[PDB]
């Protein structure tokens, strides 16, 4: 548009960042419910884990904060941790339910 980010960007930026312990992006993991920016570029993602867990847990919360910090538009970050609800493990692509065995 001129700097005005999008979802659509968002999401295409996100794909880009990989958690080092299953090989697919958060976009592929399908984890992201909102997404939603304001006119002042305050892109704001409701962005959840699968588990309170992972492996490096904090590190993996700053990585998609640095593909969204790296849209050159995304003045700020609304990252939430939206933990709460139940994820879906069914978000993945459909040969990796069959692979880990879902």
């Amino acid at each position: 548009m001129s700097k005005k980010v999008t979802k659509e960007d968002v999401l295409n930026a996100l794909k880009n960042v990989i958690d080092f312990e299953l090989g697919l992006d958060v976009v592929s993991l399908g984890l992201v419910y909102d997404i939603q920016i304001d006119d002042q570029n305050n892109v704001k993602v409701l962005m959840t884990m699968t588990t309170p867990m992972c492996p490096l847990a904090g590190m993996i919360l700053s990585d998609a904060e640095e593909a969204i910090k790296k849209i050159e538009g995304v003045n700020n970050v609304e990252v939430e941790l939206t933990f709460d609800p139940p994820w879906t493990p069914e978000r993945m692509s459909p040969e990796l339910r069959e692979k880990f065995g879902v």
